[PDB]
């Protein structure tokens, strides 16, 4: 009960994934996490996340999209709880000054996705409550949508379990000991060992991956989302107002519909205050930005969810050099998979990684085109110790 053939570390988004994932196919896995997955120390609370297919991250990461859409439509299938539901997602910015709008469009366009182009009032006239200038453009795609990202989690433990898998809580793996054929975990409840390692942290994986003699820039930022009273007629999902991701001149937002009455959500991607996971500060408003700088999108461009706060949330991202994720093997330790650096994008994608997290564990291969997740590639800025 000590001796695994896999052993996660890190039980969340990620980590959860490859842990269903593996024990869906009979081979004995042990999951260790610091905490009680889900739950709000990490990056995957705050309720909902959004999946997009046409990317505006880089069009190359449409594949692995849309695999781990068909995944979330069986994880629909299999589970009580909810894990989808089609709002779909709007992506509008001024015309011709967007990156992001721009290579959604193009990413669109090159896989052939569902989508709708308008303009300037169509934006305004199709969905009231949206306030856009008559000189932005947008791209609304309309199957892609919310996950309930906190479901996700608790129903790939459950499976996971039911089949099998043992899941270590509030236990934190302090170091780790890795041998030609096995690996090794230290926690204050013990030690563990198995024939493959996959480590998935979070932004822990800022901290801790020195601990196996790597040197890779990794940022973990506090990012805030905030909740608002809105007017429901032109912002409840039951109207079908979209989840969206915009690029305005000040930078990047991304928002939900309000679900149920609980308020329409926003957060604001391009700032975040740079912390260390263990000292961050979880409580919202504790910054004047926090709330301000989500009443000054909601004032100009949706006037309608500028209501009272309901509720805020404080999480984290972890950051590349280049915004990219990491899911490769240990440069030195072929039994030893990484999974990191997720930039504050990558939900939608973790029912697929969890996919090519167990094939890199048991294979060390997967049928997936991970190459631009490299370990090794140059943008990425990464060493030995
Ligand atoms: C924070 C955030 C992120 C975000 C978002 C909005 C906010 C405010 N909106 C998103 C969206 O709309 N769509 C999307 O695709 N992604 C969005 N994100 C990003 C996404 O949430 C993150 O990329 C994702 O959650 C990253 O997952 P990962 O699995 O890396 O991180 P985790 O879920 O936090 O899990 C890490 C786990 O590891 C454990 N841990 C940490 N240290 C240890 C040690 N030493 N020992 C054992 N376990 C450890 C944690 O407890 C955690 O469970
Ligand atoms: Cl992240």
């Amino acid at each position: 009960s000590t001796h695994f053939d896999v052993i996660v570390v890190g039980a969340g988004s990620m980590g959860m994934a490859a842990g269903y994932q593996l024990a869906k196919q009979g081979v004995k896995t042990l999951l260790v996490d610091a905490f009680d997955p889900p739950h709000t120390n990490g990056s995957h609370h705050g309720d909902t996340r959004i999946i997009r297919h046409a990317y505006g991250e880089g069009r190359e990461y449409v594949p692995l999209a849309l695999r781990s859409q068909e995944l979330w439509y069986e994880l629909e299938k299999e589970t009580h709880h909810k894990i989808f539901t089609k709002t779909g997602v709007l992506v509008f910015g001024p015309k011709g000054e967007s990156a992001f709008v721009a290579e959604t469009m193009e990413a669109a366009k090159e896989h052939s996705l569902t989508v709708d182009l308008l303009e300037g009032d169509e934006i305004n006239k199709r969905w009231p409550g949206i306030t856009v200038p008559e000189n932005y453009n947008a791209i609304f795609e309309p199957n892609s949508g919310v996950l309930f990202s906190e479901n996700c989690i608790r129903a790939y433990r459950e499976l996971a379990e039911a089949r099998g898998a043992k899941v270590l809580t509030h236990t934190r793996v302090e170091d780790f000991d890795i041998s030609p054929d096995s690996v090794k975990i230290e926690t204050a409840n013990g030690s563990y060992t198995a024939d493959k390692l996959i480590v998935s942290m979070g932004a822990w994986n800022s901290k801790l991956l020195s601990k196996l003699n790597l040197d890779i820039p990794l940022q973990p930022y506090r990012q805030v989302v905030g909740f608002f009273e809105s007017d429901e007629s032109k912002y409840s999902n039951d109207i079908d107002f979209p989840g969206f991701m915009v690029e305005v001149p000040n930078g990047i937002y991304y928002g939900f519909p309000s679900f149920g009455g609980c308020g329409l959500k926003l957060g604001y991607h391009t700032f975040g205050q740079k912390i260390d996971p263990d000292t961050i500060n979880r409580e919202f408003g504790v910054y004047p930005e926090d709330e301000s700088n989500l009443r000054a999108f909601l004032e100009e461009y949706m006037p309608g969810a500028n209501g009272e706060l309901k509720r805020g949330a404080v999480c984290m991202y972890t950051k590349t050099l280049d915004e990219h994720f990491i899911i490769d093997l240990h440069p030195e330790h072929s039994n030893v998979v990484i999974a990191a650096g997720f930039s504050g994008h990558g939900f939608k994608f973790s029912s697929g990684v969890g996919e090519v997290l167990s094939q890199l564990a048991l294979t060390g291969k997967t049928e997936h085109d991970i190459s631009i997740f490299s370990i090794n590639r140059p943008a990425l800025k990464e060493s030995l110790q």
